[PDB]
């Protein structure tokens, strides 16, 4: 058996496993976000996607608001959203290590700034809030160090490792011949793609399956499903898992997780039906059917505004048109339930205002993936020899491992005030200050550049010079 047969078998297994979620995903797309999921393959780039079941788009606005709020809260494009750490404090106490950490912080942040990673973080958050499971890929690039590969729900398949993390990724992408020759090279393509290229059929589509699995620890494989030739497209290897696969909530030992879209699917459908019914009722109200009586001699253009009709006064019948049906409807009752359902849908998506979960799967391997790439491209200056290839740890200033730094400041401020307050009653109270050390504690907390804080040698030298400067003149005064 060749590798291609193994890949196809695993793809089929993943497909028959994922078959059970597609109905719910399609319902979510139809009734919450009908521009996201694209299970249909040939639909690629066929832009019709008419709003099919969403008369009232309140769930759509709610999901979008949730995505924007999560972006702003956690990884807002206002620059600071993370700080980098290493798992030994004594090395951190060295000025060189601190300066290198700040340098790698600046380089990381600038590089991710130049990249389009924030766009795909936006898309990831939106689709994760909507469908409950989303993923993006990060790969090296020339015009930019880190590039972000986006995929929408339905076009990719997932599997989880024994650790519970997502480790296997399959996806189907439709690419044109020109893209194939651009990214793989002509000589790696099959006979069909080659002969289409020589015929200058650049824009013709072709199915290609892209797959990431653990073994480099992770191997990448591309191949053309349509061209049954056993030759591969491209195989490579990854050191850290490139996939960013956050799941709102997982029941357990599952590969996809239900999200707020699942909870709001039902109420969305109920609200759509209620809106349709109310619209029908109002149409009945404002354009009722007309029962024009006989003996009115009503020519077709007799009910036109401004027209004057002349009727016999002898016939005492009701010479005046009347509505066809008696409707004494009240909109207050139905509108109450409509507003209640709207509010429930908004509160389902936190529109009035798991979040920490994105730290460990939506940010932890994203930073780890971008970590080695820039290092592979030497985008970071070499680290001090106190550390050797250490897989560095991340602190998320937005919400993670951040408050105690501020809390430590509060403890320091009260302690410094304590020594400060009795400084006005006893100078000897300042003896217990450890000033030379008090700067280090506050520094590590406020997240300031380490070049602000002078090293131990620098302080000693100036103090040594100061004492020598004072002693020399005082000795002559002696």
């Amino acid at each position: 058996e060749t590798k291609r047969q193994r890949y196809n078998k695993r793809l089929h297994a993943l497909k028959t496993e994922r078959s059970s979620w597609e109905g719910s995903w399609r319902d979510i797309s139809d009734h919450i976000q009908p521009w996201r999921s694209r299970f249909c393959m040939s639909d690629s780039n066929k832009g019709n996607r008419h709003n099919k079941a969403l008369v009232d788009d309140t769930p759509f606005k709610a999901s979008r608001t949730l995505a924007s709020g999560m972006m702003s809260g956690l990884t807002s494009p206002a620059r600071p959203w993370f700080k980098l750490a290493i798992d030994n404090p004594e090395l951190m106490e060295s000025a060189a290590v601190k300066q290198w950490l700040y340098l790698v912080t600046q380089r990381m942040q600038s590089v991710m700034s130049k990249s389009n990673l924030y766009n795909q973080l936006h898309q990831l958050y939106g689709e994760l809030g909507t469908f409950g499971t989303s993923c993006i890929l990060i790969v090296e690039d020339k015009e930019d160090v880190i590039r972000a590969i986006p995929m929408t729900v339905g076009t990719y398949y997932l599997a989880t490792s024994s650790r519970g993390m997502v480790d296997t990724i399959y996806r189907e992408m439709r690419k044109t011949v020109r893209q194939l020759v651009q990214e793989f090279g002509l000589k790696n393509c099959s006979n069909s793609v080659q002969t289409m290229y020589d015929n200058d059929n650049l824009e013709a589509w072709v199915e290609v399956v892209h797959l990431i699995e653990p073994n480099k620890p992770y191997r990448s494989v591309y191949y053309e499903s349509g061209c049954t030739e056993d030759k591969l497209l491209r195989e490579s290897g990854f050191d850290e898992f490139p996939g960013v696969a956050p799941r709102w909530e997982v029941l357990g030992d599952d590969v996809y997780g239900y999200g707020p879209g699942h909870a709001a699917l039902g109420p969305s459908r109920s609200l759509q039906v209620m809106q349709k019914k109310k619209a029908q009722a109002v149409e009945k109200q404002i354009n009722p059917p007309m029962n024009v009586p006989s003996s009115s001699k009503s020519k077709p253009f007799s009910l036109l505004p401004g027209s004057l009709n002349y009727y016999d006064a002898a016939m005492g019948g009701q010479q005046m048109a009347q509505p066809s049906q008696s409707v004494n409807l009240n909109l207050n009752s139905i509108m109450e339930d409509i507003v209640a359902h709207q509010t429930s849908i908004k509160e389902t998506f936190y529109a009035d205002l798991v979040v920490e979960r994105l730290d460990t799967e939506a940010l932890d391997p994203m930073i780890d993936r971008v970590f080695g790439i820039m290092m592979r491209g030497g985008h970071l200056p070499p680290p001090p020899e106190e550390i050797q290839g250490v897989d560095l740890n991340v602190q998320y200033i937005s919400v993670m491992a951040q408050a105690q730094k501020l809390v430590g400041i509060g403890a320091i401020e009260r302690i410094t005030s304590f020594v400060g307050n009795l400084a006005g009653a006893d100078p000897s109270a300042l003896d217990k200050l450890n000033i030379d050390q008090a700067i280090d504690q506050y520094s590590n907390s406020v997240s300031a550049p380490p070049d602000i804080i002078r090293t131990d040698d620098e302080v000693a030298e100036i103090r040594q010079a100061r004492a020598q400067q004072q002693q020399q003149a005082q000795a002559m005064e002696m």
